[PDB]
């Protein structure tokens, strides 16, 4: 039922999920001169050297390519995080021209996209029970900007076309998210939410300050996905962002100066 139109998007969210309206929602603006420098902060810990990447598929809402997690293969650990966080999936949000698509900004800047690697706490053993913990998820957030090819998407943007329509899979074997990542792993942090429903309050944020570059014909693909199923009215996938939401009671940290 829900979605990014104007009858079922982000604004109509909180009556199907009242949390959409709480105290740590996600994603916010990320105002640069207010975030603290965190010395205390240790460097993030990205374990990707194993990962067994699965399957690619189109939810409806975005894609996902989804990775085994039934053993510690892809991890993210350090950071601001206690313990080990399990990769379970990652996807995008985009929008239908460049100046937008990311959910955080930065200094009230919009990327055309934000890639979201999604991890859980193994102390909670499953991703179900995880959502229910206020530490149990950590997603890396990376940015998207317009201008020369990541090569490392390309294996990704040549499947777009066999996912083309909600609940369309394939596999996706030997797929290396070490690809996807910046140079820095400089980053902000803060705890926040799901940026979809169920909204959950349960996520680590941590976001990279450093954007990938991909090309204008790698995010076209994105814009070719559709939001509707097979044989139903066509209705291209794009803007599938929430928009920032208020910060309230919350300290975003940045781990550099
Ligand atoms: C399957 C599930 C119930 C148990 C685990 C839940 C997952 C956990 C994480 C996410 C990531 C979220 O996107 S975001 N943008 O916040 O990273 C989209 C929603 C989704 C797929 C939940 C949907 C409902
Ligand atoms: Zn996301």
């Amino acid at each position: 039922h829900w979605g990014y139109g104007k009858h079922n998007g982000p604004e109509h969210w909180h009556k199907d999920f009242p949390i959409a309206k709480g105290e740590r929602q996600s994603p916010v603006d990320i105002d640069t001169h207010t975030a603290k420098y965190d010395p205390s902060l240790k460097p993030l810990s990205v374990s990707y050297d194993q990962a067994t990447s699965l399957r690619i598929l189109n939810n409806g809402h975005s894609f996902q390519v989804t990775f085994d997690d039934s053993q510690d293969k892809a991890v993210l650990k350090g950071g601001p995080l206690d313990g080990t966080y399990r990769l379970l999936q990652f996807h995008f949000h985009w929008g239908s021209l460049d100046g937008q698509g990311s959910e955080h900004t930065v200094d009230k800047k919009k990327y055309a996209a934000e890639l979201h690697l999604v991890h859980w706490n193994t102390k909670y053993g499953d991703v179900g029970k995880a959502v229910q913990q206020p530490d149990g998820l950590a997603v890396l957030g990376i940015f998207l900007k317009v201008g020369s090819a990541k090569p490392g998407l390309q294996k990704v943007v040549d499947v777009l076309d066999s996912i083309k329509t909600e609940g369309k899979s394939a596999d996706f074997t030997n797929f290396d998210p070490r690809g996807l990542l910046p140079e820095s792993l400089d980053y902000w942090t803060y705890p926040g939410s799901l940026t979809t429903p169920p909204l959950a309050e349960c996520v680590t944020w941590i976001v990279l300050k450093e954007p990938i570059s991909v090309s204008s014909e790698q995010v076209l693909k994105f814009r070719k996905l559709n939001f509707n199923g097979e044989g139903e009215p066509e209705e291209l996938m794009v803007d599938n962002w929430r928009p920032a939401q208020p910060l309230k009671n919350r300290q975003i940290k940045a781990s550099f100066k």
